[PDB]
């Protein structure tokens, strides 16, 4: 799936725990006042994750070789 450009209210109190995470959603806007990446739980939440974070940018890290199928070699 791919995120088109929402945004969001306030940023997680912290990180998340991978063992609950299931994919971000980067969302890159002007409109907005600030940007940050939205995550979401397995069980069906939405949280909003900062990319200043190492949490956003881990999961985004192992998210990338998932979602992008680059190649098998």
């Amino acid at each position: 799936v791919v995120i088109p450009s929402p945004c969001c209210m306030f940023f997680v109190s912290k990180r998340i725990p991978e063992n609950r995470v299931v994919s971000y959603q980067l969302s890159s806007r002007s409109t907005c006042l600030k940007a940050g990446v939205i995550f979401t739980t397995k069980k069906g939440q939405q949280s909003c994750g900062d990319p200043k974070q190492e949490w956003v940018q881990r999961y985004m890290k192992n998210l990338d070789a998932k979602q992008k199928k680059a190649s098998p070699r």
